[PDB]
């Protein structure tokens, strides 16, 4: 079929391109100046003290959840219990199993496709270590609830950010909650560096340890004083050459780090026209027979508009994507469903399920979403409602 | 702004490279797509392997190496596993390893090649023993033939990191090609550079699959229709682009780096054959050097630099060398990291041992250190270091 209202579009303008060159006269493409002054914008934009970018959302996961592993008092502990909500991307749970955590599944929210606060009051334990909350679709999770069950214990509270950049919640920034939040700037994300993560704490050692196991293990993108080996010593030929923390190369490169930072300035207007057509489409959607929308939480960065079919409306979620499709209507399912579905992957992991996941089941079977742009989308909106009469 | 009379860097690009980069600029398609196919299939292509899988870094390439043999159908390692190294490489030729729960037995280098230690090696290996990470170390390649003779048969897995010797052969093979599973780095300064970028070769169709499933978030996407992982994809799109079957990561390259790739790949015969002109003539005036020793070759190197270990009982004190050659503008380094089991705080976290000992690893961290090599003629620049290291 003949796509003519997309998932996804591009982000850049000639500044871009300005960026790139600028990086190819530079002649210096290896992780430098341009990451670096990404990275004070980013974590000036958000408000947190500290900002480190990455290759990847999906590798920004990967050192938030090894972090916790390497404080000088570790954080966590292989066989620690974290809970996760049952509809997220995959590498938002790989990074888990692949740390040895034992992973605690609850239930969504059906109408803000957030983890079930109702439910997560009861998921909690004393054994439980960690929680980690997914922002969906640019919705942010009301934390101050989660605050409240937490109720001052030593839990830790982690964000994967991926799809909300740009969100609040009590005019504080989504991502900024929990110890960590991470980010993502894949293509056609709120901002597009081609490919790209970012990692934001307020915290110097877990910052510090980040700086270490993006690149090799090594010291030489510590301050000679810093948290994880103290004191750097002055011989270059010793000093440079030292390993201390398990790590990775993840890098991210110095073009993606000058397109972010021309990206970074125009955010406050993708999600003023992101936030615009959205309150169209809830007006164009308010009272739609056989479709619900999703409940706006705080203030949203609507990464898309999620559609899930009516209890016993009898429509049936193929022929309205065949519907959607036939129109030139791109549309994909909400992430990836319910995650639990896929037996074949969860064979690695340890891992349980709190009561059911009853929602996460419905959403799986009925539910759809469809692209929202930093471009005015009235015409696309009037004509998707069109179709779904 | 260097002041640098003999660089152990340089750019290995030229108008061609940028030209590729235009290219990609105008197709606005910047995530991996077709030239990365491309430049794999070139890539396998060059090398003799029948598939190649592109990532981020010769890192991941490292980390995904290992993680695909947990993922075999029967899989081929698991936690606990021995898998036997040498103590000198870069880190994360180790970390992996880790990251997996194997038990690292680290054997001893022979200090002539830089590589593993043959000798020790035969002793080192038992009837625990899972695999062999064998490392190329500096464009030199391990001798394949006795370390065939020492698998002797026994189902152990022979692996590859050949991140500095691209290039390199042995008995008319391609170093990276000879074990289960070969990894390259095209990262800046490498044999070809791609800003930043690694390499998979292999002729395992099973662990090419699962290669293609955990580069990219252990989805279906860019498995064919009827794979070694999931047998055969179901037609259904809504249903089959978003299944997960593999616990896996994100280390997709840009498709600029594979653009650029193509490119590198032309040049490298020459960019070989370069280097090894540069490695002729450094030899005939090192061969017969009063206090230092030169790396022994073995079959044909790539030569990714010049070593060199100070003769013992020469009374020349490594400090004093370095220092002569940095005021003579001669950049010099450290035999990659020396010796990595020198790092008792990163091992903190490993399950290893130490076969015997690793009393050479030892005497090149104290004694070794390296000048580069360059796909450029070297000629005034060797005499230069031959005067400088009278
Ligand atoms: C919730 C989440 N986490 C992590 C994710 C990955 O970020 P990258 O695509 O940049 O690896 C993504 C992304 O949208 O696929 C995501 O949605
Ligand atoms: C032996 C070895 N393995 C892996 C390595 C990493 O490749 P990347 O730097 O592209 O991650 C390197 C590189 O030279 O640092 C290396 O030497
Ligand atoms: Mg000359």
């Amino acid at each position: 079929h003949m796509i003519n209202y997309p998932l996804a579009s591009s982000t850049w303008d000639d500044l871009e391109y300005k960026a790139i060159q600028s990086v190819l006269d530079s002649k210096m493409f290896t992780m430098g100046e341009y990451v670096k002054q990404y990275e004070t914008q980013f974590a000036k934009t958000f408000g947190s003290k500290y900002a480190v970018m990455v290759s990847s959302g999906s590798t920004a996961n990967l050192l938030m959840i090894a972090a916790l592993f390497f404080t000088k008092k570790p954080r966590l502990k292989k066989g620690d219990e974290i809970i996760v909500p049952a509809v997220s991307w995959s590498t938002t749970y790989y990074p888990l199993q692949q740390y040895g955590l034992r992973v605690k599944f609850v239930d969504i929210d059906i109408n803000t496709l957030n983890i079930d606060i109702e439910s997560l009051k009861e998921a909690v334990t004393d054994s439980t270590k960690a929680i980690l909350t997914v922002n969906l679709l640019g919705n942010p999770n009301n934390f101050d609830e989660i605050n409240k069950i937490i109720g001052g214990r030593d839990i830790i509270l982690l964000e994967d950010n991926c799809e909300s950049m740009g969100a609040t919640f009590n005019n504080k920034c989504a991502g900024t909650f929990g110890l960590m939040g991470t980010f993502s700037s894949f293509y056609s994300h709120h901002i597009a560096t081609m490919e790209g993560g970012c990692i934001v704490t307020d915290d110097e050692e877990i910052y510090h340890i980040l700086l270490c196991i993006r690149a090799h293990g090594w010291t030489r993108n510590l301050p000679k004083k810093n948290k994880v080996t103290g004191v750097k010593s002055d011989d270059q030929f010793e000093e440079s050459f030292k390993f201390v923390l398990p790590g990775y190369n993840v890098r991210p490169l110095e073009m993606s780090g000058a397109i972010g930072i021309e990206q970074l300035k125009k955010l406050p207007r993708f999600i003023s026209v992101r936030r615009k057509n959205a309150e169209y489409f809830l007006d164009k959607f308010k009272d739609h027979p056989y479709l619900d929308v999703q409940q706006e939480t705080g203030e949203s960065s609507w990464f898309g508009f999620s559609f899930i079919i009516k209890k016993d409306s009898g429509v049936i979620r193929k022929q309205l994507v065949e519907n959607l499709n036939s129109a030139g209507i791109e549309c994909r399912p909400i992430v990836t469903g319910n995650f639990l579905k896929n037996t074949d992957v969860l064979k690695y992991f340890d891992y349980t399920v709190h009561n059911n996941v009853d929602n996460a089941e419905y959403l799986d079977k009925n539910g759809l979403f469809v692209g929202n742009h930093q471009i005015e989308l009235f015409d696309e909106i009037d004509y998707l409602r069109e179709v779904l009469k």
